[PDB]
């Protein structure tokens, strides 16, 4: 397979600040899901799940298809609760019937990251929606109950490096796991609607203690009433892992400019830019716009 990007037809920066815009007061606007946490966190998970199917070998899977759409991979047990994230944008694109799938559901992503306080996520636009039987298979996103070598060898299916993987993961300082969508209860932080290097700091500064949870699954929880996954926790178990892990802690402006640059990698792969494509586009958050 070749993806090739083809730009929206007639559409350019001004258009995609837009439906950023109205991402983003939605945001603003139902702060009160989750218990107050608000959907920044379950829309950069929708962004990363619908990218996480993506197979280098072949190129099927990853975001340009938008094929999460489709019955298949939305009854995923992997997307429990994504259900959520997606009627959340469901409005947004009746409002802006224009964008496509890949492209709405990707930078959903981008949005909740920057109004979050994040890193700007450079993006680029030309996702094209396939056909229901280009929809990926299930089984192809990572099981919470492993180690690091699983870690390792599942994230160089996306080639994703021991940087670029650490990087990534630290996104789960936000949000929370639900018992009733995996089967692991709790957060990872206290700041979790704010983007920040928390999640390091906690794995490297906690008493972890493991036990079992209500739905017979090992976490790993702290004094402080936060968790950490066995995936999660891998990380300061494996020496080349726990080196970056330390570096991010000590430095969140290098861990915001290697989250940038892997997270954008993530959103892309699988996809051909032709050299006539419009550059990545940096968007205007609600504060710098005065909005
Ligand atoms: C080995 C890799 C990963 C595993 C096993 C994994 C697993 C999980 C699980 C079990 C949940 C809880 C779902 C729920 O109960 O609602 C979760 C949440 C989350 N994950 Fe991951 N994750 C992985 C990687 C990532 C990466 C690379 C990102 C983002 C760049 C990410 C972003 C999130 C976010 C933001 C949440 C919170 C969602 C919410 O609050 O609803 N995860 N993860």
């Amino acid at each position: 397979l070749v993806h090739v990007a083809s730009v929206e037809k007639g559409r350019s920066y001004e258009d995609f600040q837009k439906v950023y815009n109205a991402i983003a007061l939605k945001l603003r606007e139902d702060d009160e899901y989750d218990n107050y946490i608000g959907y920044g966190p379950v829309l950069v998970r929708l962004a990363w799940h619908i990218s996480g199917t993506w197979d280098k070998h072949d190129n099927t899977g990853g975001s340009y298809g938008g094929t999460y759409r489709f019955k298949k991979e939305f009854n995923d047990p992997s997307n429990a609760g994504l259900q959520n994230g997606f009627k959340f944008l469901e409005p947004i694109h009746k409002e802006f019937p224009w964008i496509s799938s890949g492209d709405l559901f990707s930078l959903g992503g981008v949005t909740a990251v920057q109004e979050m306080q994040g890193p700007k996520i450079p993006w680029r636009c030309g996702r094209v929606d396939t056909p229901e039987d280009t929809t990926p298979d299930n089984g192809r996103l990572p099981d919470a109950d492993k180690d690091a070598g699983y870690v390792r060898t599942f994230f160089q299916r996306l080639n994703m490096n021991d940087r670029e993987v650490v990087a990534l993961m630290g996104a789960h300082a936000l949000g929370k796991t639900h018992l009733k969508n995996s089967g692991y209860e709790g957060p990872g932080g206290a700041a979790n609607n704010v983007f920040t290097n928390e999640f390091y700091l906690n794995l490297l500064n906690e008493d972890w203690k493991l036990e079992k949870n209500d739905a017979n699954n090992e976490q790993w929880d702290s004094k402080s009433g936060y968790m950490m996954l066995p995936t999660d926790y891998s990380l300061i178990q494996d020496p080349k892992y726990l080196s970056i892990v330390k570096e991010y802690a000590n430095d969140q402006d290098k861990f915001f400019k290697d989250f940038s640059k892997a997270f954008e990698k993530l959103l892309e792969d699988g996809i051909t830019f032709p050299k006539d494509a419009p550059s990545p586009f940096i968007f205007k958050t609600l504060e710098e716009q005065g909005l």
